[PDB]
């Protein structure tokens, strides 16, 4: 469980950036998004949690917690968090265009995540997290989109985020099988057996700061890391969308907001 390689030095170099991405199936970029814009999104999520998660109205972002992710009306949270305005801000688009080397289309769907620490819990609720999977298994038909994952407040090794299997995107779609320990809508979801992820596809996770981006290939095998933070005990607050060349086919998920899919 190593660390992401910082790819920010490669942004000035089309060839070098693409070569890294091709080999590894991800890019980790530090301090490339407008931190004021990110903070505004974080504070929108915070206000949603005050209104819907019974979060402390006087807590700072890092003091924030909620009793239960599940007790929060996720549909209502989408009214609070103004992600489309963020993704489509010129400063954000510029970074996306640097990554792709061409004009882009940002998905109309974004997933917002507000996961409290469950350090010390004997029966923790982590069924709302994700098993090993590839976004391309459930998004298509085109497979040239990339997932863009951003922290809204900082993450730590203990507070979690997403773990990536380095270079796991080079053998196409992998088998996803029912996993009863991960659920959406009472339905179990499908994941890649952890045994079917090679020891050679080294698992990576680094702490990230608001302003940072993690992005990865449609066939990158990745999974949630649970929040077991204690000192500091932090929420993990993040959001993820998908982005693709403006010219590429725009599928169902690309055109359909989260609340309707
Ligand atoms: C495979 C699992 C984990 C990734 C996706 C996910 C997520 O939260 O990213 C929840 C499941 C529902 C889904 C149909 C969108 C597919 C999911
Ligand atoms: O953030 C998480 O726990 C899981 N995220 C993803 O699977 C993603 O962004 O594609
Ligand atoms: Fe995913
Ligand atoms: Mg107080
Ligand atoms: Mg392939």
């Amino acid at each position: 469980t190593g660390d992401y390689t910082d790819c920010t030095p490669l942004l000035g170099d089309r060839a070098a950036l693409d070569s890294f991405y091709e080999e590894h199936g991800y890019l980790f970029l530090r301090n490339v998004l407008d931190r004021d814009l990110v903070k505004t999104v974080a504070e929108q999520m915070r206000e949603g949690l005050v209104a819907l998660g019974a979060a402390d109205p006087h807590a700072t972002l890092e003091e924030l917690t909620i009793d239960s992710f599940e007790s929060v009306d996720e549909v209502a949270m989408h009214d609070y968090v103004k992600y489309d305005a963020f993704w489509n801000n010129p400063s954000t688009i510029k970074v996306f265009e640097q990554v792709f080397g061409e004009p882009v289309f940002v998905f109309l769907s974004t997933t917002i995540r507000y996961y409290p620490s469950q350090a010390g819990s004997e029966e923790p609720s982590f069924h709302y997290l994700t098993p090993f999977h590839q976004d391309g298994f459930y998004i298509g038909p085109n497979q040239d989109f990339r997932t863009f994952w951003i922290p809204l407040i900082r993450t730590t090794r203990e507070s979690g985020g997403v773990a990536l299997a380095d270079g796991s995107h080079r053998r196409g779609k992998r088998d996803h099988v029912l996993n009863e320990s991960f659920r959406r809508f009472g339905h179990p979801v499908r994941g890649i057996p952890p045994t079917e992820v090679s020891e050679d596809e080294h698992l990576l996770h680094s702490p990230m700061e608001p302003g940072d981006i993690l992005l990865f290939h449609a066939h990158m095998c990745h999974k949630s890391i649970p929040n077991l933070s204690k000192d500091p005990r932090l929420m993990r607050m993040s959001m993820d969308t998908r982005v693709q060349p403006a010219k590429s086919h725009r599928g169902f998920n690309a055109m359909t907001p989260w609340t309707e899919s």
